[PDB]
């Protein structure tokens, strides 16, 4: 490694609004950048408690924390010390649509998120804004290059009640803050995304996710 | 009309991101409710020059403005004096994809208009980015209830040099802030907007629209 | 016209498989090209009673039945005699999904048609497979070229029981049979298609189509 | 197993049209379902040579052979003998759009596939007409019910010559001929499809296919 330690601290701080819910979100986690594991305590400090599901901000609360193998390049921890940022469109099926962004930076062993989140058009009877969600499922995203930008395309989905799912097609444009970060090739990254504990509310959740790079079958 | 004067003043503000590009923009316009027509002076009052196609924004910078006919429901007239808020999402044929949300209330003479504009995944080489769009062509929105929400859909359209197109789907949801205000059955409503004048930048720009309500064929 | 007359008569056959139902449905009827009216007899020959709703294939059963301003190129009605083709994609907000294709001749005073339609993915509790739709709402197709092609982009809609509305995006590829059939400028196409008259189960059908080429606003 | 052999044969017949080209292709291979392993030899039997990239193709030429682990349900093998059939949209993202679908039996060792593939609104330039695909990517295939119908959606993308993607969405309805066989629970299956070999015009072409299913991160 040399820039990027084992052990890394998360600074994480979220502003948005979703069909017109103003919110403002602070995040302190911890995780182990090479074993793609991380953990998030978010406390909401404006606009609590949510109109609407959590969970449409959780993937929100950085690539940096997934398990790269040797023979795929690793854009994200080689995008440090100077960091990177990604943008992302988040289309879910009803018509409702989200955008999100995040600059990361990084001091000592600290990494620091400046995130936006908006959302628009979610049906006021929908899962989203009736908080009827339960969790992510976990989701494999392909990164390529489009246009000379690492790109990530996912087919995403929450679970509702009664074994029912709510699809979300994500695309996640990372850009290095420095020119001249080597392109990976075609390749895989697998994620697992879940809250492990919130109150009532959702005023205070613990956020947890796994990821594991990989070049598909039959490697 | 009544709350609504035949000659209106219009002051907006608008804020937001493209690409991770911050900007503030103020307006200054004068309309024609019943008549379907209005006019605004543009002033980019932070980040410029935009490094993006300034008519992505356009439409962002009010229906009340459409000439409806006495038998098509005019939700926008009667959400006044109260007011109203729209929220939009603009997603484009080459991924780039943009939301934006007005808050339209009103005192006097006056409307005025909190605008936000978020847009991401703009392809560096694109035509947004590469500032080769020329003009939006002329439009039919098609408006209609999902949800309990007056929704509009549209097929738009922007020129760009070369006379080539670069496609835009727009979905707007319209709610009046006052609970009670009829909704419209499904109906049409033409528009027309245009950039009159400019100067190199894009940091002063005279915005122009004509929009008029209806039923379509046969009537 | 010359080669196209005021009144002409069209044959038709269509031959399609809806959610893997198969069905040919054959068509005799009349029009008035240059006032953009048409109106055609459908009968089931195979496949009845149809499992789905009949209006997902109406459009399928001439953008030569259209009345053309004289400013507006009019790239179907100079197709002839030697014809034209299209072919287009039907893709409903539910996730069903078709494409058809129609190959026009003409011999005499007679349009003929091969048309073909295949839809999937339709929801077994959809309005489409539990006939819950009562009409295609009037439309305005946005026509253009794209990459040399001349297209047609349109937010259909059909209006459901119950007071709500189903999405079906519409893109429609036109190409003429001969070479160097000058290809328009962006304009526009109002539609309006009704089922007039049928039977208990849609084996017998009265289809009818009125159409209007023009620049919208403010022309 | 049991109605299923460690060793099974495939037969099968496509027949389809795109963008106006009609053709009818033969296989016959070999597979171990078991394994998620299948190889097959295709012959073009009309419609040679074939305009288009015979890459967009290959995923019509059965999950049947796919790993499936014991602690997932294997809607596939536990459709026979009786059998099951498949429908498929394929959008990809310069607007070309195709659907397929399979009716698939079993004869003592042997499955039967009736395939019909047609697909519309390709550019004439675009990599599908053109002939610039080199293969599909592996992928990873998010599978689900929607309205009790087992659902595969995947995010598919086609190498280019010239190191670019070209992407495509899948979304694949299963549906069991006997009513009963129990609906699988939220899973993945990753896939790898190659063609092995071919001849100057692809009308002759071995293909084969990989695919293991899996519970994703972090089992």
């Amino acid at each position: 490694m040399s820039a990027i330690k084992p052990d890394m601290k998360i600074n994480l701080r979220m502003e948005g609004n979703v069909n017109g819910h103003h919110f403002v979100i602070d995040g302190d986690g911890t995780g182990k950048p090479f074993e793609g594991k991380q953990s998030m305590d978010l406390e909401v400090k404006e606009g609590g408690p949510l109109p609407f599901a959590f969970d449409i901000l959780t993937t929100a609360f950085n690539r940096v924390f997934a398990e790269y193998p040797d023979h795929i390049q690793d854009y994200f921890k080689q995008s440090f010390p100077k960091g990177y940022s990604w943008e992302r469109s988040l289309t879910f099926e009803d018509g409702g649509i989200c955008i999100a962004r995040n600059d990361i930076t990084m001091e000592g062993d600290t990494f620091y998120n400046k995130v936006r989140f908006h959302g628009v058009n979610f049906p006021a009877n929908g899962p989203v804004m009736q908080k009827k969600t339960l969790k992510w499922e976990p989701s494999t995203e392909k990164m390529y290059v489009r246009d000379g930008v690492l790109t990530g395309d996912i087919t995403m989905a929450l679970l509702l009640e009664g074994n029912a799912h709510y699809r979300c097609d994500f695309r996640t444009t990372y850009k290095a803050k420095e020119k001249g970060v080597k392109l990976p090739g075609y390749h895989f990254v697998d994620h697992c995304i879940e809250i492990l504990s919130h109150d009532k509310d959702y005023n205070k959740v613990k956020l947890y996710e796994h990821a594991v790079a990989h070049s598909g079958l039959p490697d």
